[PDB]
């Protein structure tokens, strides 16, 4: 028989100052959860709270794994318990593949279990280990102290505060989408010659392959191939598209209004993504359509409290400004410095015509490359998007890199340094490991290259936004305003109607002045009763 493992020593609540917390929720969403257990740990000693909710009052901060989530629940219960140290944040800075407590425990030692005392002891141990791993990493430590750890309190406020929704609007939008779905379904039935359950894979296989005799398997991948093969496949794809938007971004939202707050509590996570951008859940704001009429309409459902207004701020051409800075391209920097329309000025440079001779077609081409260049868009993709011959796409790309040669040089150098070193870095020194740059299979290596030279751009953009949020938040609290949402290049605030103007102007200032680049940062801002209106004002 084996020796028994060391047990945690246990002492009475409350714990001493600086203790690490562990906690178990009834479900993962803290705004919707019951706090089932609360423990704290210090120097191989664990303190279990007899009634969790009362025990929160004894803590000066939430220090441990998922600290932000405990802070959100505290805020829901009317208690201002700020998140402090969280080993998830350390692990994520060490390697952004570290996104879950179970993964971090597996990698760096211990085990993520369902018992609050063990989670408290795990938190303590993980912090010690990961803090040790970050010794002599000055830039990562600075990012931790100045961005990541303060940002966790900002995220707790956003999630706990939530956003008001227009339920009547959402019902009206739902009906409109239902009408379109019904129209498409009816067409599909006519083309098939009989009704069937469109959502049934078996029934749909019969129709496509056995009845219509289309080439032979009913996945979204499969139907994409056949999209042009028969008019019915196009209709099925649209039906699936609309059904998904309705069931993902429209119908669930009213049920996510919390009965106690009357608001939707979007869940924000700062250790979830490859690039370091913040991610959202319930809803995933990033997946709301941007361009389509339906996508814009969903944002009209997000409204301000009575007597308040939303303020929507967004960085203009954030990625391209970062690329100008990182590449040091003199021509690209000059475009931004001189403050003229970036895409027009780009077309002028590209086509060797004066800006006054730049036509819509030229501007559209310049704009497509200005966005595609960030992601490694191929000449083939460019030719498809502009509906021009491949050869002409190639010519445009050459004109672009003739105008902006250090952009091409920067791309090449980033991949070269990435191969040599095994990682790429943001401006603030966040590293992402990119082992597939040396992968044999050409397919996978090019996909890796695109993700690699994008990380400095999008990762830097994320860093700038996160620092802006950290700098802005206490100024907003002073003014009696709120920070609600972040997605893409954009930040949404809520302000008392009479303070909305002053909030907008201050937020624009803070965001534009967050960090000095070789080019100015530019932020557009709009004010409105709903998010879509605020965005429409900002684009005006």
């Amino acid at each position: 028989q084996p020796a028994s493992p060391k047990a945690l020593e246990e002492a009475p609540w409350p714990p001493p100052e600086g203790a690490f917390v562990g906690f178990v929720l009834s479900r993962k969403e803290p705004m919707w959860a019951d706090l089932l257990a609360l423990a704290a740990a210090r120097g191989g000693r664990v303190h279990r709270a007899p009634e969790p909710y009362k025990a929160l009052r004894d803590l000066k901060e939430a220090r441990g794994l998922l600290a932000k989530d405990l802070s959100v629940l505290a805020l829901r219960e009317g208690l201002g318990l700020p998140p402090g140290d969280d080993p998830m944040l350390l692990a994520y800075l060490l390697d952004p593949s570290n996104t879950t407590p179970e993964g971090v425990a597996r990698r760096y030692g211990g085990e993520w279990t369902e018992e609050a005392g063990e989670r408290a002891a795990l938190s303590e141990r993980l912090f010690a280990n990961l803090w040790g791993r970050l010794e002599g990493e000055e830039r990562l430590l600075w990012l931790y102290r100045e961005v990541e750890r303060p940002l966790s309190a900002v995220l707790a406020h956003m999630e706990a505060t939530g956003v008001r929704l227009d339920v009547a609007y959402l019902r009206a939008l739902s009906l409109e989408v239902a009408e379109e779905i019904a129209r498409l379904e009816a067409e599909v039935f006519r083309l098939a010659g009989h009704p069937f359950n469109l959502n049934s894979r078996d029934q749909l296989e019969r129709v496509l392959f056995d009845e219509l005799g289309l080439p032979a398997s009913t996945s979204a991948a499969a139907l994409e191939a056949l999209r042009e093969a028969h008019p019915i496949v196009e209709k099925i794809l649209q039906y699936r598209e609309l059904t998904k938007l309705k069931s993902t971004y429209i119908d669930p939202l009213p049920d996510l209004i919390h009965p106690r707050t009357g608001r939707l509590h979007t869940r924000f996570n700062q250790t979830a993504t490859a690039t370091g951008r913040l991610s959202s859940s319930d809803p995933n704001l990033q997946s709301i359509p941007v361009r389509t009429p339906l996508g814009q309409r969903i944002r009209r459902a997000f409204i301000a409290e009575e007597g308040w207004l939303l303020v929507a701020l967004d960085y203009s051409q954030e990625g391209l400004r970062v690329l100008a800075h990182l590449s040091g391209d003199e021509n690209l920097i000059r475009v931004f410095q001189e403050g003229r329309d970036i895409h027009t000025e780009t077309a002028s440079w590209m086509f060797g015509v004066p800006r006054e001779a730049v036509n819509p077609l030229m501007r559209r081409a310049a704009k497509t490359i200005n966005f595609g260049v960030l992601y490694g868009m191929s000449a083939h993709r460019l030719s498809q998007k502009l509906a021009i011959p491949y050869e002409e796409a190639q010519a445009f790309i050459e004109r672009y890199f003739q105008s902006f040669p250090k952009v091409r040089a920067w791309i090449e150098k980033t991949l070269e340094e990435g191969r040599r070193r095994g990682y790429v870095e943001t401006l603030f020194g966040r590293r992402r490991y990119v082992p597939d740059l040396e992968a044999r299979v050409k397919s996978v290596r090019q996909a890796a290259e695109r993700r690699a030279f994008n990380m400095p751009v999008q990762g830097t953009a994320a860093d700038l936004m996160k620092l802006a949020m950290v700098k802005l938040f206490p100024r907003l609290e002073e003014m009696g305003a709120r920070m609600l949402l972040q997605v893409h290049d954009e930040l949404v605030l809520e302000a008392p109607k009479e303070r909305a103007e002053a909030v907008a102007r201050l937020a624009k200032e803070v965001m534009e002045g967050v960090y000095p680049l070789a080019v100015p940062l530019e932020v557009e801002v709009g004010i409105g009763e709903d998010w879509l209106s605020a965005k429409e004002a900002a684009a005006l």
